[PDB]
DNA sequence: CCCGTGAGTCCG
DNA sequence: CGGACTACGGG
């Protein structure tokens, strides 16, 4: 009961639906790290999800410098090299918005909301494997997209239509996922996240709570005030610090 | 060298360059430094035997000078007959039909390359007293056209396209001023000038980067008396003495 | 070409 | 409510 080599195949099952739509309009380019950066996000899969977990944290989706770069969700190079310990090729991804480029481990800039979510986890926790012990991390969608300035659009800031198709297709990846896992909760990191699952869910009457946290993006302002305060605080009201030790 | 040094900076170049693709606007691109490698070599081993002072530097081909002759201002009469450069010029594999590649039978004669050479030559009348401490370069190797055929510079070109392009052609650019000993660059035009302090300033290199109006007849004010306004130009910067 | 007047983005 | 940076059209 190793859920590592189910999971990975989810995701390649998901890679395929969705190399098959095509983007429009404000849409310009798209990337899929889980193509490109496939190597570290294997390693991570192997070595941290080798049994089943209580626990799921889901963001939406990767940004410009963090699982773009490394393939690891909330993927800030610093904390993955250092701290998750996963190092891997990258490549580039087919056409590449030259205010967006791709340059792997070795990404100068370092994303905000990442290093604040294993920041906050390796002072949780120590060491990884007591965060993964019982839970995990994933993506909601896995794809990145971006204007014709570099632009970052969210699926939110997309145009009905591919956005009803691309959720509907990543709500079906994440009910496998969640079964594949075994996971009783689910934390949302963020309204869309914790939102978007709940309703992907109940949809196929999945008995698994779903809860969430703040987000640690500092295009939010309560964040950068002291998100690891808040969420410490969250994460006691939800019960699971107990099981992060 | 640096005869051979430059070429395997420019070789260097068009690799990175085979890799990009273009579109959009962008239908047709050509390369005349593959296409036309020859009578580029030819120059090269003739006119960079030694290490140099000046680079006049000019932004890219146009449709029928280097297009066609493979040589940076490349007028075909110029370029055969003071010059003194022929060679072998085959054809890009895709070729918008109004601008079919005809080398050294080209009939039409570009206004920017014969103004440029004309002036040089009357000037220092044989070619190896321009060439004693000078030579002439492009910052970009790649020509562009559209459905209709029209010629987009790399000013013309989208943002997203024209970055990707011109961070690659700066390096290069950096790599053949250590490679030349250049002391002193002279863009042919605004658009290099600018591009190129920007980008020898950056890795710091040690060199001055001055300009010159660019003789292109869209430009209304070359059209009168382009040839009096650049002597006068480049008396101020000097080098005069170094062209005899 | 060469320039001027100006919109999109970022400010973590 | 700003400041700095860095597409297009007329000459
Ligand atoms: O800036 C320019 N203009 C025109 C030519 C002609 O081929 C050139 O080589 N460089
Ligand atoms: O003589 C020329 N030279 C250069 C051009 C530029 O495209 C032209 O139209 N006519």
């Amino acid at each position: 009961e190793s859920p590592a080599d189910s999971f990975l195949k989810v995701e390649l099952e998901l890679n395929l639906k969705l190399s098959n739509l095509v983007f429009q309009d404000p849409v310009q380019y798209v990337y899929n790290p889980l193509v490109y950066a496939w190597a570290p996000h294997e390693n991570y899969v192997q070595t941290y999800c080798k049994s089943k977990k209580e626990v799921l944290f889901l963001g939406m989706n990767p940004g410009p410098f963090g699982m773009a770069q490394t393939g690891v969700p909330f993927g800030e190079v610093n904390h993955v090299r250092d701290w998750l310990q996963i190092e891997g090729p990258v490549s580039k991804p087919e056409v590449e918005h030259p205010k967006r480029r791709i340059r792997g481990f070795e990404c100068p800039q370092s994303e905000v909301s990442g290093a604040r979510f294993w920041s906050l986890f390796k002072s949780l926790c120590g060491q990884p494997e007591t965060f993964f012990k019982h839970c995990f991390v994933h993506n909601h969608c896995p794809l990145i997209f971006m204007n014709h300035s570099g632009k970052n659009l969210t699926p939110t800031d997309l145009p009905k239509a591919q956005r009803d198709t691309l959720l509907e297709i990543c709500d079906e990846a994440l009910c496998q996922a969640v079964r594949v896992l075994g996971v009783k909760l689910v934390i949302g990191v963020g309204r869309f996240s914790e939102q978007r699952a709940r309703k992907a869910l109940m949809a196929e009457g999945i008995d698994v709570t779903v809860k969430g946290i703040m987000h640690p993006s500092p295009r939010n302002p309560q964040a950068n005030k002291g998100w690891e305060g808040i969420v410490r605080g969250q994460l006691l009201e939800l019960g699971v610090l107990s099981l992060l030790t």
